[PDB]
């Protein structure tokens, strides 16, 4: 049986090959734009010219992940796998997964220390490999900002004269004479005047409309006359020189600044002063939501999305643990739950995107970095910790149906190995095919006048990329691989296969279908900072399983906990 790995691998290989055949037969017929030679022949200068330097840095990260996974796969299958194989605890049948996982090790054995040593070795290895990528990634500048001064919490009675005459003494200089008219411009920012574009379309209805146009024309004036009497206390002070603002935030953060005549009138000790962002990316529509209402919105959205995760992961856990409940057909209960979990995980990023849009952050630059961070965090709570916490709780409940000496995941780590394989062959084939994108493209071709189309749609089908989403997905699967790199070491070569396939597919996509991208280096740097979380999470799960099996009185847990504490501290 080998924990269903052979059958799962066969199914995934067949599915990936079928998806590749489908791509081979539809790529030119439908989208109208082989490709394996392109993947294996496109040098790194072409992918520099075609598609921006962002692609170069992304493939550099991918290549570093390839090499890191190669090293950990060798260092796993060569040493930590024989260590697990030399055990008489879980079982003795070679056709099983417990024979290779950590569960095949005595609670009194001396090789769990080797497990922990290899965990810290992998942590240092990942740190070095990501440091190399950070060295490769240059161009960390343009933090220069002179405008800045996004003061918040200002009382609504700001007449601009009080604030200017007070910044005359406290914060010397300040010849901007503009700061309060940046209140909550929400209703005034409609973008609903797109009905003017539909007015050119002229819609039976025949023409209709023009009444929405008249009403939205009256309202963009009612709001334009209502902007001044909507003071939410938001301030922008676009300075002339940069050294001014430097010494200025130094003086404000040095706290009573130099007194002014109007300081008492303004209550200047209660303000919040921070550097501002470029006026283009400031979301005046979301600037209305401020103070406690913003945090209540964040809490509500986070709670609703976490309940969504609890309702999305649970079906997969029950289906995977269904057969052991008695204490099943191999084609199902291994492939079906893993596929269901992968489908829900693929559906997750759109949910996170709409959730953040509802959350209404203030900065557009903080709407992509936070976007990718949120997607990665929810993917962790979606495929890695929650299914593992859920499965283990069921298994510990199954044991009670207690010898803690053998308490592991149901069918060991075979669930996560099958998940990695699914994200490797079938998942990667689906992502290459872009089935939802193709369905939307065909629906857009159909749903029209079928007279003037077939000339458009083809050009506007292409969108640059989702560097944040791709980093989040790759990092989620990479964390799944790394967290089980030592524990259940069989997953390392399968993770290597996954990452090689992902590199090939993205190497194809970033030249052949997707438009060039100009994302900020912050996304890449936060992805690098995300990669260092995988060994930390791996060592945390090593500690968690060691604690579950053998008590804290054991030196293995007495040492792994202190190592984890030091690693978290650093």
């Amino acid at each position: 049986t080998f924990g269903g790995i052979p059958t799962m691998l066969l199914i995934d290989v067949s599915c990936f090959l079928f998806l590749i055949l489908v791509f081979s037969i539809i790529r030119r017929r439908f989208w109208d734009y082989p490709w394996l030679t392109a993947i294996f022949r496109l040098h790194d200068d072409q992918i520099l010219e075609w598609c921006g330097e962002d692609a170069i840095h992304y493939l550099s990260f991918q290549r570093h992940i390839i090499f890191l996974l190669v090293v950990v796969s060798f260092l796993s299958l060569c040493v930590i796998l024989p260590v697990n194989l030399s055990g008489d605890l879980l079982d003795k049948d070679p056709y099983s997964f417990g024979r290779t996982t950590i569960a095949n090790l005595q609670t009194d054995n001396d090789l769990l220390w080797l497990h922990t040593i290899f965990a810290v070795i992998y942590l240092f290895l990942t740190v070095g490999f990501m440091r190399h990528h950070t060295q490769s990634i240059k161009y960390k500048e343009e933090n220069l900002v002179r405008r800045t001064l996004f003061i918040t919490g200002l009382p609504r009675d700001a007449r601009k004269e009080t604030v200017e005459s007070h910044f005359r003494d406290a914060y010397p200089t300040c010849e901007v004479v503009d700061v309060q008219l940046c209140y909550n411009v929400a209703k005034l920012i409609y973008l609903c005047k797109e009905k003017k574009k539909t007015e050119k379309s002229l819609t039976d209805a025949i023409s209709y409309y023009t009444r929405m146009k008249d009403r939205l024309l009256e309202r963009i004036t009612e709001e334009e006359r209502h902007v001044q009497d909507q003071p939410l206390g938001m301030a922008f002070v676009t300075f002339q020189e940069k050294s001014m603002a430097t010494y200025i935030l130094k003086d404000f953060n040095a706290g009573e600044p130099q007194p002014s005549s109007h300081s008492r009138e303004l209550y200047t000790s209660k303000w919040t002063v921070t550097f501002a962002a470029d006026p283009e990316d400031i979301c005046w529509k979301n600037l209305s939501i401020q103070g406690l209402r913003w945090w209540l919105q964040w809490l509500g959205i986070n709670f609703t999305l976490f309940l969504g995760l609890f309702f999305l992961t649970t079906p997969s856990i029950i289906l995977s643990t269904m057969d052991k409940f008695n204490v099943n057909n191999p084609i199902i209960s291994q492939f079906f739950p893993t596929l269901l979990l992968w489908s829900f995980s693929a559906l997750l990023p759109s949910i996170v995107y709409y959730s953040t849009l509802l959350e209404s952050h203030w900065t557009k630059s903080g709407e992509n970095q936070i976007m990718m961070t949120k997607v990665y965090i929810f993917l962790i709570f979606m495929v890695l910790i929650l299914p593992s916490l859920g499965l283990t709780s069921l298994d510990f409940f199954f044991r009670w149906l207690i010898r803690l000496e053998c308490v592991f995941l149901p069918d060991q780590g075979a669930f996560f190995v099958n998940y990695v394989i699914a994200s490797a062959f079938i998942g990667n084939g689906m992502e290459l095919l872009r089935l939802p994108g193709l369905i939307l493209y065909t629906f857009r071709m159909i749903m029209a006048k079928t007279a003037a189309d077939r000339r458009n749609v083809k050009q506007n089908q292409a969108f640059q990329y989702e560097f944040g989403a791709m980093y989040a997905w790759m990092l989620c699967v990479f964390t799944v691989i790394v967290a089980y790199s030592i524990t259940c070491p069989i997953i390392a070569p399968f993770g290597l296969i996954y990452i090689l396939l992902k590199h090939m597919v993205d190497r194809h996509n970033l030249y052949f279908v997707y438009l060039p991208a100009k994302l900020e280096k912050g996304i890449h740097f936060a992805a690098v900072n995300q990669a260092l979380a995988a060994p930390i999470l791996c060592l945390f799960w090593l500690y968690f399983f060691s604690f579950l099996r053998l008590g804290m009185k054991a030196p293995a847990t007495l040492f792994t906990f202190l190592v984890l504490l030091l690693t978290i501290l650093v």
